[PDB]
């Protein structure tokens, strides 16, 4: 029995769709949808996707309100479709995948993932719901989550956090890191040894090693001392050049987040969307030093030094590959007289 | 229960709301309301009111489907609402009333008439529904129609003609002759005696007299002695003028029906809704005359006779009251030495 | 080189796609295409569509502009996608389908059929177009039309009418009648024994034998007696009943026809979309009489006077199937004492 | 004074801006000026322009509701505004400049045409407004028409027809003939020698000649000889050639006339604007013969026949440029052993 | 080879517009811009402009991303078109011309400013650019700005800082302080002597002056003995009244700044755009205090010291013009008994 009526009634009620039963007045003017509280009229739901408003509205309601991998993730594991369920991109604010599931009927290509449309698609499954590793064994493509070990099949370590509403976060009331599957043309694929982005805000940066604690304590001179990181360009890589017009790397979140306490810029995010790495126009207020696509990873700072010290420098300019994130991320890397001159990802 | 996609489901399966169980796949886009149709999106609605897309959706798919009243009698009656049905208005193409009684959660102001919100309101009850008119007897303001004699009640007989899904008839195998009934501030009021517009179309007039036959055959002159209308200006008034740059008289739907068969003209209706008196920007194409503001009134040409000929003549400017449609029509009379100048109604 | 201001530079100097090189000024404003003509704004296209305007607008460039199928047919036929083509649904005035294949970078899933995705999708090859045939026999699940024989392949011939740019017409300069082949799961299926709708309008009905000649011009009486149809209910299902407020039978286009140029009627058509089977909501102008849902078909009369005939008339009710552009059409069969009480389609 | 309410209020009561005192109720909802009249919304205005909608509102109200010449002939002259009014161009349903002078606080870039902003622009005169002849004579750059003459000035004998509220016409209560005057960087130019558009509709076509009379009633064959046009390809050029897939010839709109009331075919108007030339994508329902971009000019078959008959016939294919509505109009002319071939007006 | 895709590409893959070759597949719905990555929509733009979306997707991609002067200066010295680029006008979100000057072809009035159409208009010059001195010189109306001296030509030195992608900022790593020149009928005009809006923040206030810095630190009655500002009604006109109803004085920036790191209040900005006097609609949080129309300028303290004290205090009221950003800016002072009672200034 689903209505538009009914999924507002499940919002205004409950908070999201709860299956319950009851209906509400709906108004849908110019992409929002509307109820009528005591004679005035209420918003419910903008609709910044390119779907139909009650669409994308149900969508919405539907989508999983427990601790999800980040769309990232998902994306870099190849899923095109979700297993009963709705993963909602904040980032975007739309739904992950075009597709459902047994979840809107409008966006439905089937009701159960054993349909054979679903056959050719990387399923996503959650071990957490009843009877979804068995369709996981099932599938001909997909990708399994579990809290724990599942019998016959080698896990994969996911990353320490998993997006909660929106809100990124290592889980203490709450599990977050999960154990990754994931099976190609009916046979289960072994993940690659991956290093994990950290997920975090400028704004409100917390340091997770001793290192990056000392980053953002110590001065530059001082940290490349106590570390011993000379000849590896720090300096321009992580802090940033900003003596010229053009601005001199910042390539590494945490470097962002200590210029940012010092002295504010303008971070232009030109494409809002979820991925391992983010390109930013960036314009500092106080030197007016700028950059147009500016390639930004949060990587912890003892797994970014890792992958500098374990670099071949003895070459002008080289692509170097770095599993992140299950994805294969290019960096760029320069180099002069066997010392670093740059070393940046590459956006793709 | 009601919901969108029950509403949408009752027009595909039953060209209307028919109260049946079920739904379908809806939505909606840019003002319109859509259906899946194996695969594909089928424009079930486009809106053209003032009203939320799904709200004129509902209001729609909720129309009254029997022979009734034309909003301009409605109007003129000074009807405010309607008892639990809607009257569509096809030449607004939107609903007759802002509010509803008893259909749509969005726009009901009330679920019976008996609600005291209702009692200011003029009230339109349907004698052929049941319980209906003892409504119309417990109602402050209101106004009934009946098939049949209703018991103490002093009836008003109405229009031959009434409209059925906005197609205007005088049904065969089917009754649109309603006696009238009215009500203010609880009273039962006398209507008027009155003359009907017999709501024509220009381009296929049916005259519905002898004389509107001889009218549309012979010609002017022939006519005018025929009948001994010598001195009342019909040549003018219904004929119309078109030797000047602004075009003479043409006031009556007769007249121009006669023209429109001889040389075609472009009727410019500005203010498109149901009215007793039209106004119309005329441009004649043959001769280049035109008009801006043109008043027209479809009268029997026997009843337009028996008006103008029971006129006195004997005054130079006139305002002439008659009661057309329940209302006062205000017409101007214009004389010289005795005889008609011109004589035309106001859309006032 | 695909690119917005290329397409309407093909639209402005060609009518349509082209693949010639150049571009001219484009605005889009209110889902509408635009361009600058001597500084002012002329019109291209008005999206009607549920895809975005820009979208649309390239889908309609690049339609196919030779004779085609009938959108009906296709639809009968399970047709999902077309190959490197567009099929516009005149009907619906947007894409017959959703996605395309080597047509536009927004609804391509893949550039060529082969691609595994169109695997579990039933693809419309041009056998007019190279190659296509070859494509047809690789592909798993597919529609082929030829002017010609396949060598190996059992044709079917298909309707004497194909769609020229929205003219449904019987070519005579062209070829409008194709060969069809319909494969599933990678096996050539057996295309049924079929009648075929005539696809003719109401208001320019041109009679195609010597019957239909005779029912248009011959009194009911007079063409019962001469077709020897005594008790097949002719005068109630092809010709109608209108003595009743509920409209009775009607359920052949020639019979509407032949209604139509006496006294004309409102034909609401609810689902505005192409089917054999078309459904509209009815209101005889002249009787007041009128039907919610009226199942009209459109069978050269000679055929529908072979299914009525080929009947068994010894029961109550029944549902009788008969194969119609392809597809089962259920028709409701009504008897009393060895006669026909009614004969009617059931749009399913 | 000017405002939204107070347009509208000349809207209601005059038919367009009449710079009446007054108010009415207004409401903008999705590019529709509405009203309330007697507690619902009447639809005043809908904006089909490029502009914002209450702007267009105010435009479409202060439009030339006189005889005005056709947008065709003032694109042709260059023109880029009018001097204090309106031309409204009815093809487009837009008003045919983008910019005015003194008219609308919103689109004027002066009160005035002495404003020197005006100087470079092609300002259109009104010579039957007070001191607009003056203006003229004031101007850098201007167009001129007046109903006689002008002291001084050498005129130029317009069309016999102009636009009157979007209907053209020859003015017989009305003067639709003007005298044309042009100035250039302040000099007066000599408009040059030309031949005229007829301006008709192919529904409604009226011949203006013997010529024509005979054209559409005479056959083919016996025309070509009463009018001695053998070698001139008159069968082809004006009749049309239907019995190839591609239509041949069929460049003048007394041809596709004659065609229509034998025979209907579908016109697709792709760029919808008036101008000399015109462009359709043709679909002959008969036959199937079709052509993408059809160019159609509507001369006097007389004039055609002049300058058809004027041409050398010594060359295979050759640039013919014919001065049409003050304007080239480059004419393709293809012949073989001194025979014409073809003749077809190209839109450039 | 200009197009929307091309534009997109460039966006996505270089930040804004920089010439490359390529293309992306856009989608256009409700005003905004999206782009398909990895088989979702993510948005690129969204039109807060007058202008069609994809007009103004281009002239934003096509934006000047070096410092420029800021809107209020480029208005004031009364630019209306940029030679080349496009002035982004952040405050509105919005260009700040209307037209272009060989940039977007729908909103290019001219391909180079040596068009005659550019003479009668002040187009802006950027001596930054190659040909652009030397087009100034051969300009009728334009306004130059350069870095260094021009030979002939005597500079005025414009303010210290500059707007570099909507961040205003005095340039370390770039130059923000350009040297003006302006030219009227072509003649070099000299610019007068004036003082120049300090382009701060209300929320991050950075003192440039130690008065500013005493301002900021001291008590109200301290800070007017050390500067000896008794009898010029500072306490009311810089730090503002909060005792009554009605907001007194505040209309200095440091003053607002001052008064909201004690206390927040309320800025309602009626009229979002740059100009060199903010009107505000204030209402302090704390007292209740409020103002309908606010104005506020941000003068260096000792600049607005200066003005105050270079006053004749003789009179009741008295306008005062003091020329700020090379404009007249209208202030109204007060006095009594050879004191000041108030000091404001006027949004003109």
């Amino acid at each position: 029995a689903m209505s538009l009526e009914n999924v507002a009634f499940n919002v205004v009620n409950k908070g999201h769709f709860d299956g319950q039963q009851g209906e509400v007045p709906v108004s849908i003017i110019n992409n929002t949808v509307y109820t009528k509280v005591d004679g005035v009229d209420v918003e419910l739901f903008e609709n910044k996707t390119t779907l139909p408003v009650n669409v994308a509205f149900e969508l919405w309601a539907k989508r999983n309100i427990k601790p999800v991998p980040e769309v990232k993730i998902l994306n870099n594991l190849g899923v095109d479709i979700a297993a009963n369920t709705v993963i909602w991109d904040y980032k975007r604010d739309a739904p992950a995948h075009i597709s459902t599931i047994g979840v809107c009927s409008m966006t439905d290509i089937a009701k159960k993932p054993t349909e054979t449309i679903c056959a050719p698609l990387t399923v996503f499954f959650d071990g957490r719901v009843d009877g979804q590793v068995d369709l996981f064994r099932n599938a001909r493509n997909g990708v399994l989550i579990t809290e724990g070990s599942v019998k016959g099949l080698q896990p994969s370590v996911g990353p320490k956090q998993a997006s909660l509403n929106g809100v990124t976060l290592i889980g203490e009331a709450v599990k977050t890191q999960f154990n990754y599957y994931k099976k190609v043309d009916g046979v289960v694929q072994q993940l690659p040894e991956t290093y994990f982005t950290q997920s975090r805000n400028l704004q409100e940066f917390k340091p997770r090693s001793q290192m990056e604690i000392d980053f953002l304590e110590l001065a530059m001179d001082e940290f490349i001392e106590r570390y011993k990181l000379e000849g590896y360009a720090f300096e321009h890589i992580v802090y940033g050049d900003f003596s010229h017009s053009q601005l001199g790397g910042l390539h590494l979140l945490i470097g962002l987040a200590k210029r940012f306490k010092e002295s504010p810029f303008e971070l232009e995010d030109f494409i809002p969307m979820d991925s391992t790495v983010k390109n930013y126009f960036i314009t500092d207020a106080q030197t007016g030093s700028s950059k147009c696509v500016c390639s930004v990873i949060d990587l912890l700072l003892d797994d970014f030094v890792e992958i500098i010290k374990s670099q071949d420098l003895s070459v002008v300019s080289k692509v170097v590959k770095v599993t992140i994130d299950y994805t294969e991320i290019s960096f760029m890397l320069w180099c002069k007289d066997g010392h670093v001159e740059t070393f940046y990802p590459k956006l793709q």
